[PDB]
């Protein structure tokens, strides 16, 4: 037994190194120890110190200077014994409080412990290196044993879900929160390969078959998902909710996966610093000088959409490599070679749009003096070039029944070229996504389990309407943890009255949710909403609107006196200021439809269902209009989480260890914030006041 042999790898990277004499002396001391603060402003920064003599109601204890300082029992902090240092699950502490419970992941953390238990759920401080916990050796280990049995780790957790399953017979779902960065996608890969693993077939083919899919389709997604912004190199840019399906007997019957939100601005704009979406760079660097003829492609820095933000690297990773795997995962998962070089024929065509230039012509209408990118463009894609340009500049509209060509000026012009890409790219993203979902649906399942992988909590400089969309998941999610750990857990305590005083544990973001999705009163989203199909209404309009119903009314809400384009929402994780710009048209999401009539007509079979099937290129209407990003959301969210509902949750806090991306560096203050607003210590202390 690996676990009971102290020289093999499980205990050398999943167990706690043995003290040695001189730590047994320290660990049999009775002297006693309290953590405080040298400086009181900085209420995170802790140092310890011996509790030296002690009255009724306090304790005067030894600083590291060497001076002497009271406290009263009631704000003291102790240090638990020492023996407690490194423990597995954090309910057996004896004094639970914040420096205690950091501290210990901190121990843990120190050495390479990434994983420890908090009562019923698991955290995982990203470490920002490798470590050699999810062999298929580490996979067997965990298999069939029992959590306190076994070390803290994901394939642990999974493995719980997996017999809770099989026994109760009920769907299961988890549920991996954290801030951008934090190690969400990572853990969210290990749960997938451990349930494909113990539950895959084994005996010939098909075993593995499936198995081997539903892994290859995760780096098809975090090509053309994932980016590099300023808090992760491998950002997930689309949430995503997937289905592991089982039969009666627990064998995978299959897969499914939902795609949420994905973020199309990044593809025309990004940041300083940040990348496009990996799937750009990948093509440029590993298509053969052949296809790069064939798609007129050449280096990054010649594209607009890939040499603004000054980056168009990752330090470690190789582009021209992921190109390889991308490529393999699509022959795994079953994307014809017809198909695939569809795929990239969108890619370069999205690039050549990008190269477009407008310009100002005799009149305030827009002009296009170089034909080159348009051309280039309408070669890959299999469009009229003239048609194109007609729809670029040219679009006809109804005034009533009229129907009338507009001019649309440079800006305008840029902005419907933008609208364009947009549309391409988050149709071929859906496109992909529905192809992948066909391989893996192949058999009515009998139960499954769900891993919930969203784009996390995040702030940038600036923060526009697919920060709010981000940031409000993020919320909803945290709220599902408060509502299951504290008010689900006590409301059955008072109805199986077994005598019981109801606890208030101080989470609960429902002020927050309702500020932005409440429908009476109306919320943000529906302000916006009404702004959006308001014939007259600006940018302006709406922030005035927005703080015409919250400002001095909503305390979650500021206007700030800073200023006038941005409002504040005080969210769980903190607060974040929005800017108004574009959230309009981003709500509305336009498309001229001579483009979608230009597009209809491509001679590429895979353009083609981009603009003819109605799953992917027909929009819902809510009456005269069609439907909004916000409202769309809005009922996609609602639905998932419904779902969820359904299920048996398992919840896997992961937290990011510092905001630089580097490994070896705990900052407290970082952690703390994390820890607080996650609800770890009150998701500890019901676990332990309670009844489970
Ligand atoms: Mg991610």
């Amino acid at each position: 037994n690996p676990i009971h042999d102290r020289t093999s790898d499980y205990h050398k990277y999943l167990k706690v190194k043995q003290g040695d004499s001189d730590l047994f002396k320290l660990t049999v001391s009775d002297k006693r120890y309290i953590w405080y603060n040298p400086d009181p402003k900085e209420r995170d920064s802790y140092e310890c110190g011996e509790i030296v003599s002690e009255t009724s109601d306090s304790f005067t204890f030894k600083t590291v200077d060497g001076q002497d300082r009271q406290v009263k029992k009631d704000d003291a902090n102790q240090r638990n014994p020492i023996k407690f240092d490194g423990v597995e699950d954090m309910s057996e502490l004896s004094y639970l409080n914040e420096p205690a419970v950091f501290h210990n992941l901190r121990v843990r953390y120190n050495q390479d412990l990434i994983y420890t238990y908090s009562g019923l759920f698991l955290v995982a401080v990203n470490p920002f290196k490798r470590i050699p916990i999810y062999t298929q050796e580490m996979v067997d280990i965990f298999k069939g044993r029992r959590r306190n049995e076994v070390a803290p780790h994901i394939f642990a957790i999974s493995d719980v879900a997996y017999r809770s399953m099989l026994d109760d017979r009920q769907n299961q779902s988890l549920l991996i929160t954290g801030e951008s960065g934090a190690g969400k996608t990572e853990n969210t890969k290990k749960v997938i390969q451990y349930l494909a693993s113990v539950a895959g077939r084994n005996q010939a083919n098909g075993s593995g078959v499936l198995e081997q899919q539903i892994l290859q389709a995760n780096p098809i997604l975090e090509a053309f998902g994932n980016a590099k912004t300023t808090r992760n190199n491998n950002s997930s840019r689309f949430g995503k909710f997937i289905e592991i399906q089982f039969n009666s007997a627990g064998f995978i019957s299959g897969a499914s996966i939902q795609s949420y939100l994905l973020e199309k601005s990044r593809v025309v704009f990004q940041s300083e610093t940040e990348r496009n979406y990996h799937i750009f760079y990948q093509l440029l660097a590993g298509a053969t000088a052949e296809e790069k003829k064939a798609l007129h492609l050449a280096g990054p820095e010649s594209f607009n959409y890939l040499n603004q933000s000054g980056c168009v690297d990752i330090k470690g990773v190789s582009d021209s490599e992921e190109f390889k795997i991308t490529r393999q995962a699509m022959d795994i998962v079953g994307f014809s070679q017809e198909e695939q070089m569809s795929i990239f024929k969108i890619i370069a065509g999205i690039l050549h749009l990008g190269n477009i230039k407008f310009e100002k012509g005799a009149g305030e209408g827009a002009v296009l003096k170089d034909k080159t990118a348009l051309n280039a463009a309408s070669t890959v894609f299999g469009v009229n070039p003239s048609v194109l340009e007609k729809a670029l500049m040219e679009p006809r509209i109804l005034a009533g029944r009229d129907l009338v060509a507009q001019h649309l000026n440079v800006e305008k012009s840029s902005s419907s070229r933008d609208a364009l890409v947009k549309a391409l790219y988050g149709r071929l993203f859906l496109w992909l996504v529905k192809k992948i979902n066909n391989v893996l649906c192949q058999e009515r399942k009998a139960y499954f389990i769900g891993v919930l992988d969203i784009s996390g909590f995040e702030i940038f400089k600036v923060n526009s309407f697919e920060q709010l969309c981000i940031n409000y998941t993020n919320e909803k999610l945290q709220q599902f943890f408060n509502h299951h750990m504290f008010k689900l857990e006590q409301e059955e305590y008072l109805k199986e009255k077994i005598n019981w005083t109801f606890i208030d544990f101080g989470l609960d973001s429902q002020a927050t949710i309702d500020l932005i999705d409440g429908r009476q009163p109306p919320g943000i989203l529906a302000l916006l909403d009404e702004q959006s199909v308001f014939p007259n209404a600006t940018d302006n309009t709406l922030i005035t609107k927005l703080h015409s119903h919250f400002s001095k009314k909503n305390a979650k809400y500021e206007e700030p006196r800073f200023s006038k384009t941005e409002f504040g929402v005080t969210h769980y994780a903190g607060q974040v200021m929005y800017e108004i710009q574009d959230w309009l048209e981003k709500n509305k999401d336009p498309l001229q439809q001579d483009l979608e009539l230009c597009f209809k007509d491509s001679s590429d079979n895979v353009v083609t269902k981009l603009f003819n099937d109605p799953n992917i290129a027909s929009r819902a209407k809510k009456g005269a209009n069609f439907i909004t990003v916000a409202a769309q959301y809005k009922e996609q969210l609602a639905s998932l989480m419904a779902t969820l509902e359904t299920t048996n949750p398992h919840f896997v806090r992961c937290i990011i260890p510092n905001n630089k991306q580097l490994p070896a560096k705990l900052e407290d203050k970082v952690v703390l914030d994390q820890l607080r607003c996650n609800g770890v210590l009150e998701g500890i202390r019901i676990t332990r006041k309670g009844f489970p």
